[PDB]
């Protein structure tokens, strides 16, 4: 009767409960003991977005990737492979102009023109945003109050943390990444398979990915000979 | 040529119309014949939250828990049990302490510290929601018009209707659900499994309902010896 | 070790690369040498939502309907078979009511009472809105920056064009697609299918879609004997 069904309930969440537990297991497997190659750092990387937030956000982005290209010969895509992509994740749609990807760090220019919001992923990987313009609305987990920062601030998502973001239209930042990089596409990716059926978005994310790395493999080949 | 493509799309067209027919028939077979135990009554919740909608939010939450607790022992989670976890549906995004759940009722906290709106869900459920803090938004289905709920104010969400809601930043409620509570389920984990991957999230949300129907069947089994 | 995972990480992004690459060909191929019956175009449509734009938004969907029928009798829906659906696409909720649709045409009246937005859609179909109330703000790909428009004002949605789309409560506006109509319907339908499970929804959209379709193979009937 009704026991029944509560008890035939109660194992088939027990079920749902082991399997989503071991693929939270298998994420921490995978990205602790990932590899750690850094050519970046946050702080260097959010200390020269904070010195031009104060400047037109597209100028910002010009003298950011100019002074990236000087400091990291090798690790920035030319001007040919540079190009605005929309970004559909978690709720949210912004865009990106990726500067830099390997397995284990990224480098883009972030933002949208358009109020929009959602869930930030959860993944094994230190994700951080310095805002050139606008405003970013942080909700962390846990918690029934949210944070509101500004034009030179830095929001750091941590490792294994979910927060709710959203940013106001006109808000532009420059974001840094280091983890298990490859573990964070499956959000990138999943409002593109399962709800705007964008394709060719789909299409300009991995190609911008597959340049990154082999620009990465290339310098690595000319660095070892 | 053309009026073949246009037969052969009018057949799958009804193929996908009787097959979405049978699951609403479905949906509504199971729901009237489920199960109607009621500890609760969605009077007493919206009466004992409008009581406290004058007060901090938070504050409210604990007079509602310890006044819920008296009033029904053995239906409403230990302090230990009690967690904020996020909820991904319908495209927006909220959170929620759950207090109670059974098959056929549950009781919890939700709200929003940022702003979000989306599809209601359509399930066999009566669900009702009475704000503590900020505002709600609700459009009904067949109409060009909505309307905006206050603090007081109890939203009725009926058996088989779909509403757009909308939440402002701070908006918190008290919900109470009757009805056949796991066909809600699909609704609020498909973001979660198509939008946000956010497995741990769904983790959580399993382990509250299991532990709430756990404490349901002991004390079920209490009352029976 | 580290470069074997980016050799593999690239493959299999080289992989996911063709596969969307060749799904936009075959958009491409089945769109261009898609059929072509016109019996509107969007000058027309423009021009008589224009017209009656600074009217409320209700009398001026009258009006509209009521000039449709006159100028294109037997290719409008009976007022029998109007009705308002909800329409869940790239992260977005609104609402439509279909007055025509073909394998190559379609008109409707769309809008929405809350405030929301998402991704456009990206199709082999020339897509145009006339906004009778409330303001439409459009954000195109590979731009930084997003244009807002007003009662009277006429967006066009290009073919193969993928634009962020952003709409206040209380904006109504004339609809008149153009192109493959069908290749739509995965758009439309997507967030149904993994967000809302809203299958009354599913059903009402394939029963209009399906009314309007035999109402034009009875014209076409009637046209040739
Ligand atoms: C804005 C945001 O949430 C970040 C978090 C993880 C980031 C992704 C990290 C992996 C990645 C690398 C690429 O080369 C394409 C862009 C993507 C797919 C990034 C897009 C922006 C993301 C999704
Ligand atoms: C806020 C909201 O829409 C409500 C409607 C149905 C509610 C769900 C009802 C079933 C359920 C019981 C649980 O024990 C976990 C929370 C959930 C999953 C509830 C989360 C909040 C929901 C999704
Ligand atoms: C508002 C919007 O984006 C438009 C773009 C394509 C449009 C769809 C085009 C195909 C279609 C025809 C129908 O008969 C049902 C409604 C639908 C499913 C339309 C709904 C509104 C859509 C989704």
């Amino acid at each position: 009767g009704r026991s029944v069904d509560t008890m035939a309930l109660w194992l088939g969440l027990r079920a749902v409960l082991v399997v989503a537990g071991l693929a939270v297991l298998l994420q921490l497997i995978r990205g602790w003991l990932s590899s750690k190659s850094y050519v970046f750092n946050r702080e260097e990387i959010a200390r020269l977005a904070k010195e031009h937030s104060g400047l037109d956000y597209e100028v910002a982005f010009s003298k950011i990737i100019v002074e990236l290209r000087k400091k990291h010969p090798g690790h920035i895509l030319q001007d040919e492979d540079l190009q605005w992509v929309f970004v559909n994740a978690g709720g949210w749609m912004g865009s990106m102009c990726l500067l830099h990807a390997s397995l284990t760090e990224y480098v883009l220019l972030f933002g949208t023109a358009v109020d929009t919001g959602g869930h930030s992923g959860r993944y094994w990987a230190e994700i951080s945003d310095t805002i050139l313009s606008g405003t970013f609305r942080q909700w962390k987990e846990g918690t029934t109050k949210s944070e509101i920062f500004y034009p030179g601030d830095t929001i750091v998502h941590e490792v294994g943390e979910a927060t709710s973001v959203q940013w106001s239209s006109g808000t532009w930042m420059v974001e840094y990444g280091r983890g298990f990089i490859p573990s964070t596409l499956a959000f990138a990716l999943a409002d593109t398979i399962f709800s705007t059926q964008d394709f060719l978005t789909l299409f300009y994310t991995v190609k911008v990915y597959s340049k990154a790395l082999l620009l990465e493999a290339s310098t690595h080949l000319s660095q070892l000979g």
